[PDB]
């Protein structure tokens, strides 16, 4: 029967890349990706350059609508360029690569002929403080959607999308699992904005940064590997983000496989699962692509919104 | 601050109606409008003929992104007005003139030069049958998300959308309060399609008709202004359609005044009032338009979604 999706397999999805040139060096990638990430450059030629070629086509669409209601408004044509930012939403389970993801995205973007300014925010300074998490009792929900201060985050994006100069962002310290005092990501005007964060495709009774989403990716596998994931790389974490005296999980570096095994996993299924069964995966149906991984993060399969 | 939003109210909103021609008469629009409507000429120049416009910039728009995905894909194009449907949704509180709306709005879009093919369809037609709902324990929660096929709702606009030649929908009998036995409407690829409901502009943890709207109308007013409305309304049909001896609530012709009043007030606040709190009015900040409506019916304000 008729479906608003349409499914591919790598081999389909990389012939849509057409001529898109490849911008980007293996050591540009490395300094991209994160800690258990297998993303190659392979990959970013048979999935990422298809994913940026059908986004540049959309950049040039998304602003003729926008121009409608200007016309219909009966408005000028603000600067050229500075046409409504095109606002991107990355989703995804914690350890599933999303975060790459989002900066191979802004890495591939920016490096387009016009040369667009794309900025990239991460949903973490958005945080409420730890002091204001404990306060609302959230010091273990943290990840789940009433941990973070929504309407900031909201109107955040609208004054981005509404044209604004210049827009700030708290800024998330993960060395002190704190947000930052006084530091403040500044955003100005860019053409292409990507939001990367667990619940951003979220929906509810009032209007959302998901509302403003002219492209969303979903980056998804399937949940007992994304376990294995998460757990692998909080061992591997002991000897390089936990190995410094500083950080605010010093204490997890001196524990054993077994032992960190056991604490990983304790983690996942109290914080990490329950959020990504009760608010991140019900969100992935509205995704416009979604990047399916196999049990050795390749991205294998993909589903695109047609409709 | 920045906002997704522009207020207008009547004498900013009937400017932008431009050169716009009123293709409806008088006699027309009396065949359009249901018991208790107050909408006359004057407010289908002032309202719908700007809404018409804004509506027609929009689908030559809308339809230039579907292509970005086609151009994309490696396809072809179609044969050209057998683009993609405009899907538009109107929705809103029972006795707020939402289907007269819808259907005033149905003509005007109809009558356009192109001579768009424009079906309309009620979600009336997706009610489980009485039978069903018995079933479920819902006779008294009909209008509630949950008295409504919607999945059969989904699969139908998505097939419309989709391209398909032919859908059916089942068919409501008002006189009977219940599906009717073997009617079907059938919907043959419209250039435009409006779907009009109290609940279609809903979102979920699945993808909803409400993620296929191009465009969407929420007809509003003070829950005050609607409960008198209703009633008034409920009062006016004990002549007109309880009047009628095969009526399912014939025993309503019959009740005083005040019985009236006594009976439509409970069915508002055991039933209407609820669902319009707990789900249509939730849906309100999602419509690309909403229509404010005075305590007269009369449609001084409105407020457009730019983002
Ligand atoms: C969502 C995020 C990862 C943001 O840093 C948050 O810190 C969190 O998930 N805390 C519980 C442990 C997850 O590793
Ligand atoms: C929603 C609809 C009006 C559809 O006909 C439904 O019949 C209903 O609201 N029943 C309760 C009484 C409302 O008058
Ligand atoms: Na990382
Ligand atoms: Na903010
Ligand atoms: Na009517
Ligand atoms: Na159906």
């Amino acid at each position: 029967e008729p479906s608003p999706y349409v499914e591919f397999d790598r081999r389909q999805w990389r012939a849509l890349r057409m001529s898109t040139p490849l911008a980007l060096t293996e050591e540009e990638l490395v300094g991209l990706r994160g800690l258990g990430e297998q993303i190659d450059l392979l990959e970013v030629e048979e999935v990422y350059l298809p994913l940026a070629r059908l986004i540049h086509l959309q950049v040039a669409a998304r602003q003729r609508l926008f121009a409608a209601t200007a016309e219909f408004l009966g408005e000028p044509q603000q600067n050229p360029d500075r046409p409504v930012p095109f606002i991107i939403g990355v989703a995804g389970s914690v350890a599933v690569g999303k975060s790459t993801t989002a900066r191979v995205l802004q890495a591939l973007l920016a490096r387009w002929d016009h040369h667009p300014r794309v900025d990239l925010v991460t949903t973490d300074g958005f945080l409420y403080p730890n002091a204001e998490l404990q306060r609302r009792n959230l010091m273990h929900r943290k990840g789940f959607p009433e941990s973070y201060n929504r309407r900031a985050l909201m109107r955040f994006v609208t004054s981005v999308k509404s044209g604004s100069d210049y827009a700030c962002a708290p800024v998330y310290s993960h060395l002190h699992y704190d947000i930052i005092p006084g530091a403040e990501q500044v955003v100005r005007h860019p053409d292409i904005l990507i939001l990367e964060g667990l619940n951003v495709l979220q929906t509810g009774p009032t209007l959302m940064v998901s509302d403003l989403f002219d492209f969303s990716l979903y980056v998804d596998a399937r949940i007992e590997d994304i376990e294995q994931w998460y757990v692998s790389r909080f061992l591997a974490m002991r000897t390089t983000a936990f190995a410094d005296p500083e950080s605010h999980f010093h204490h997890y570096a001196a524990f054993s496989d077994s032992q960190a095994v056991v604490a990983a996993r304790e983690i996942w299924r109290t914080i990490n699962r329950p959020n990504l069964v009760e608010n991140i995966l019900p969100t992935r149906p509205r995704a416009t692509l979604v990047l399916r991984k196999d049990a050795d993060h390749s991205i294998n399969r993909l589903r695109l919104r047609k409709l």
